[PDB]
């Protein structure tokens, strides 16, 4: 079309993540800090949401892993191995077209099936819980590790996985997403029932070749993932190349739109041509996936969307935790004007963010929504991220108790009051002492809550003998005149006091005042919304 139609309520693919591998046996491991840009999200970092490693056909190296793996965990992210080779005793060699090969000899799937198992109870043992493991990596393309036929991997499944305890088993990682070695194991139920994931590489495939009917047909309940590529090129010092790394979006795009993939892993995360450079800092290919990965988090549903409403602009939508984030790519020479529309879901204001040959996440101007329709310009040869709040929506649980805590000491403005550090157990770098008995003031105007409602507000303080009263604004409006503020009984016993006002969901203030009677000496204060039904008496 011309009008990008995302349809909110038709939901496709269950995004699993997106990731890379840490591979320490090869390239050495990620440092301390390349971990938290990788697996991080927020400012710089990647926002990297899946981990991919190394089995070792030696099992005395296997310890190499655990430090990133744990760590990858901890910031949420799931995790899943790959095997290149069997241990050695139980490979033998053949003649596979003219050249010697290496194949898992037939009398040894058992004991590799075992050592699959030890792998995952290894990293069990040391606090990875493996997401997957795999079969074979690249079992088709095996010139340099072990070659497994269609009939090899499918005797395989049906015998021996499912023996596979301790995590979900993945298989066949096809090089270039050839049917051919997947079909054997759709076909047949019994296989079919001991695989969780089917797994698969892109290289070399076409876009015509990402579609799997087979799959859409056979494999409800089997998640799908794309675990291994790189675009469009392995050449040295390339990350940073543009218009080139352009093409790391497109090839997303294919993947999330054509082939309805749920988890997106690229090769080496640290390399000079992959999305972290040996600097530790993010390229021009890691913003273009940043674009997905920061935005569209696990257990986001891609929803259906116009994919290409204009010759060299293309369109995927996702929807997740109340909000619809939208993927446009122009890869053409001129910018373009891009008409979104939004159906069967709302919002009024959009947020966006542009990569491009001078711009990296850049943010632009909130630009907002008439009748489920606004308009936008994209840059000639850029990808860029729409993020909005849809209406009418809410999952909690706690829930909020998310807790915002905002230093008394900095980011707000003082009027005749001044931070000290002469008594302790404050936190931050201080409190603020109040000088006059009628009004010197404290007022935070940074102040940013999620939804509009009434938030509590409590005030930790230190007082050692008084009660000393307090008039409060809210965005200027007076909400409660001499509030009291009672002892705590010394100037080092800190305590606290909650109070009930109501904040937008932009950017409010809070001002606090004397009125006579001086005030508290003032630590912070802490935000939380209150949940819908609790308002107790
Ligand atoms: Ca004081
Ligand atoms: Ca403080």
């Amino acid at each position: 079309a011309s009008d990008a139609n995302i349809n909110l309520s038709s939901e496709k693919q269950l995004i699993k993540g997106f990731g890379g591998i840490n591979h320490p046996a090869w390239i050495g491991d990620l440092t301390a800090a390349q971990r938290e840009t990788a697996f991080g999200n927020g400012q710089n970092q990647l926002g990297f949401s899946i981990l991919r490693i190394y089995v070792d056909d030696n099992r005395n190296n296997w310890y190499r892993e655990v430090a990133t793996a744990k760590r990858a965990i901890e910031q949420g992210a799931l995790v899943f191995a790959s095997p290149w080779n069997p241990p050695s005793d139980m490979v033998e060699t053949f003649n596979r077209n003219g050249a010697s090969a290496k194949r898992l000899k037939y009398d040894k799937y058992a004991a590799y099936a075992q050592h699959l198992n030890d792998f995952v109870t290894f990293m069990k043992n040391n606090g990875v819980d493996l997401y997957a493991i795999s079969v074979q990596n690249e079992p088709d393309y095996a010139h340099d590790w072990t070659w497994w036929t269609p009939q090899e991997i499918l005797r395989f499944m049906k015998e021996n996985a499912g023996s596979i305890q301790g995590t979900r088993v993945m298989a066949p990682e096809s090089f270039q997403y050839l049917k051919n070695i997947s079909d054997p194991i759709l076909n047949d139920p019994q296989a079919l029932a001991n695989m969780d994931i089917l797994g698969a590489h892109t290289y070399g495939t076409q876009i015509k070749d990402f579609a799997y009917p087979l799959f859409k047909q056979k494999g409800a309940g089997k998640e799908l993932w794309m675990t291994e590529v790189y675009v469009p090129n392995s050449d040295n010092n390339s990350a940073d190349r543009w218009p080139e790394a352009l093409d790391v979006s497109y090839h997303m795009h294919n993947a999330m739109v054509e082939g309805d993939f749920q988890a997106y892993v690229w090769w080496y995360i640290r390399r000079q041509y992959g999305p972290m450079k040996e600097d530790g800092t993010i390229s021009k290919r890691g913003y273009n996936m940043a674009h997905f990965s920061k935005f569209v988090r696990p257990g986001y549903v891609r929803v259906d969307a116009t994919k290409n409403p204009d010759t060299n602009t293309y369109v995927s939508a996702y929807k997740g935790d109340n909000k619809v984030v939208i993927v446009a790519i122009n890869r053409g020479t001129s910018a373009a004007s891009q008409r979104f529309v939004l159906q069967n879901g709302n919002a009024s204001t959009v947020s966006s963010y542009v990569t491009d040959s001078s711009r990296n996440l850049a943010s632009l101007a909130p630009i907002n929504v008439s009748n489920g329709a606004f308009t936008a310009q994209l840059p000639a040869q850029s990808v860029t991220t729409f993020v909005a709040n849809l209406s009418g929506g809410n999952s909690g649980g706690g829930n909020v108790n998310t807790g915002t805590t905002y230093e008394a000491e900095t980011g707000t403005t003082l009027t005749d009051a001044v931070v000290e550090t002469l008594y302790p157990g404050y936190t931050g770098s201080g409190y603020v002492n109040f000088n006059a008995y009628t009004n010197s003031a404290i007022e935070w105007n940074a102040i940013n809550n999620m939804t509009t409602g009434t938030k509590n507000v409590k005030f930790r303080y230190a007082l050692e003998s008084g009660t000393r009263n307090l008039d409060i604004y809210v965005n200027g409006t007076k909400v409660l005149s001499n509030e009291p503020f009672t002892e705590t009984g010394s100037w080092s016993t800190w305590g606290e006091k909650t109070i009930q006002v109501a904040m937008n969901s932009g950017v409010n203030t809070l001002r606090i005042v004397t009125t006579g009677t001086e005030g508290p000496n003032m630590d912070n204060i802490t935000v939380t919304a209150s949940a819908k039904g609790e308002l107790n008496s």
